[PDB]
């Protein structure tokens, strides 16, 4: 379902997209000069700055989850050293 909803997001669309909350992607100019489209889409990546919350904002899943993942990896590390220290 997830793959489908990202496929639905990135591909189905017209004349503006907003793949990620800040960055909009227009569909090809009437001029259709490919040398120009390459520089344009290259340019629009150069005007981009990936945010801090990017894993939550750019990947459509919520922030509350990411925080759980961060909380979660911390739990693995801390469980491990608790067990190691208790063993010695």
């Amino acid at each position: 379902e997830v793959v489908a909803k990202l496929c639905a997001h990135v591909f189905c669309g017209s004349d503006n997209l907003q793949i990620v909350p800040g960055v909009r992607i227009p569909q090809p100019l009437l001029q259709q000069s490919e040398e120009e489209e390459r520089a344009r889409l290259t340019a629009i990546l150069s005007n981009t700055i990936e945010p801090a919350d990017s894993l939550s904002s750019w990947l459509q899943l919520p922030r509350e989850s990411i925080l759980d993942y961060e909380r979660l990896q911390a739990k693995e590390v801390a469980s491990s050293t608790e067990q190691l220290l208790q063993e010695m």
